[PDB]
């Protein structure tokens, strides 16, 4: 592509769009926390027996 | 062209035109503020969830 003289190109993140993903991504990640946290009752009501 | 001695040539631009044109400058800059506005109250919208 052709140079554009006394311009720069910045960058292309959308702010929106980033902290839509951010609010999926805690979800994911609470949702795999809560997994763990089954899990380790789990173990726990294994191990009182 | 001819030089006519004894003359000045005076500015060719004129007034009213001119006062218009400021006119319609002034509008078409607050409606790019009223844009800036706009998005930035929708980054506020994201900001606050």
């Amino acid at each position: 592509g052709k140079l554009t003289n006394g311009a720069l190109e910045a960058s292309n993140v959308d702010l929106s769009k980033e902290l839509v993903n951010m609010i999926v991504a805690q979800r994911n990640y609470q949702s795999n926390a809560q997994t763990i946290k089954t899990q380790d009752q789990i173990l726990n009501t294994l191990v009182n027996l």
